[PDB]
């Protein structure tokens, strides 16, 4: 909407206070004009019609319990935009500052979040399995990264390409979590998963097997559930990414870590210059090796470490 840029204040899902960019025209709307062509946050009102209504507030204060998921979706979309712009020189998900839209309060007791082809969508969770999912910065960045993937590599959402698609979202979700630097880790969704259980998460990149996911190609799932295991086989690639960044010895194969920043550069380049809609794991290895070669040289430690990591997870 047309109005003047303002700054509201509120509390997120975890009870933390933060400032948010809003727009004033009669009401204060969750519309951040400071980033690209805007970040817009909508109320789905417990229903499934999307996007719902652009979030409107009378006083620019967002401290109500109902406000919390909107505050976080809006704010973390901002952080994710900043990461892509500042770190990778990418302007929004399409590279041309496309408007970023999110809806919160989607459905009732909805234990998931997704990119629907056009926008991000967040359930509130059922209160036991999840609290409102926009409370997780890794979750928000995971979702926006699906949009980035769809506009770039276009990885088909099934089987190996789909598992790469998922891993890319977990990798950048995690790198954005580190970028924000609040309780960062290599786990996925820990901030919003199972409020009654401390120390768990949906997936682990450092040890995918902790939550039953494969950490070696020999353990890949080849059934039909979960689009051919896209959230399961992602563990194999997540493990490789973790090893590239942090190093370690995995099934006897030692990897020299090169750090998060280089992991991000290598995978961002692979995603945007080499991967295609049908890339499989072997092709990702080749794309990552080539990306590291472009950035650091064929004889570099970085290239050697990428090879070691894929060797460690059984991908040739
Ligand atoms: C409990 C939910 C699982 C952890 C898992 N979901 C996830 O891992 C994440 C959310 C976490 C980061 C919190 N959601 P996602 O974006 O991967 C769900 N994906 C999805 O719904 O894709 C199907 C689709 C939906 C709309 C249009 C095209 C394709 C799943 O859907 O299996
Ligand atoms: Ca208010
Ligand atoms: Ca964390
Ligand atoms: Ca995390
Ligand atoms: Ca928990
Ligand atoms: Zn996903």
């Amino acid at each position: 909407i047309t109005g003047t840029s303002t700054v509201g204040v509120g509390r997120g899902v975890l009870g933390d206070q933060k400032n948010i960019n809003t727009t004033y025209s009669t009401y204060y709307y969750l519309q951040d004009n400071t980033r690209g062509n805007g970040i817009f946050t909508y109320d789905a009102k417990y229903r499934t019609t999307l996007p719902g209504s652009l979030w409107a507030d009378a006083d620019n204060q967002f401290f109500a319990s109902y406000d919390a998921p909107a505050v976080d979706a809006h704010y973390y979309a901002g952080v994710t935009y900043d990461y892509y712009k500042n770190v990778h020189n990418r302007l929004s998900y399409d590279g041309n500052n496309a408007a970023i839209r999110s809806s919160v309060h989607y459905s009732q007791g909805y234990n998931n979040a997704f990119w629907n082809g056009s926008q991000m969508v967040y359930g509130d969770g059922d209160g036991q399995t999840f609290i409102p999912l926009s409370g997780g910065i890794d979750v928000v960045a995971h979702e926006l990264t699906h949009a980035v993937t769809d506009y770039t590599a276009g990885l088909i959402y099934q089987n190996e390409s789909g598992a790469i698609n998922e891993a890319i979202s977990d990798i950048f979700g995690t790198l954005v979590e580190f970028y924000a630097n609040k309780n960062p880790d290599w786990e996925i969704g820990e901030d919003v998963y199972t409020p009654g259980i401390s120390g768990d998460s949906l997936r682990s990149m450092s040890d995918p097997a902790k939550y039953g996911d494969p950490d070696h190609y020999s353990k890949r799932y080849t059934g039909t559930q979960d689009n051919g295991g896209v959230h399961i086989n992602s563990g194999i690639i997540n493990k490789a990414a973790y090893l590239i960044s942090q190093g370690g010895t995995h099934y006897g194969v030692s990897v020299v870590g090169i750090g998060r920043d280089k992991l991000g550069k290598i995978f961002y380049r692979a995603l945007t210059q080499y991967l295609t809609p049908t890339s499989n794991f072997s092709q990702l290895r080749a794309a990552a090796v080539q990306s590291a070669t472009d950035l650091y040289g064929s004889t570099s430690q970085e290239v050697a470490s990428v090879k070691q990591a894929f060797d460690a997870v059984g991908v040739k």
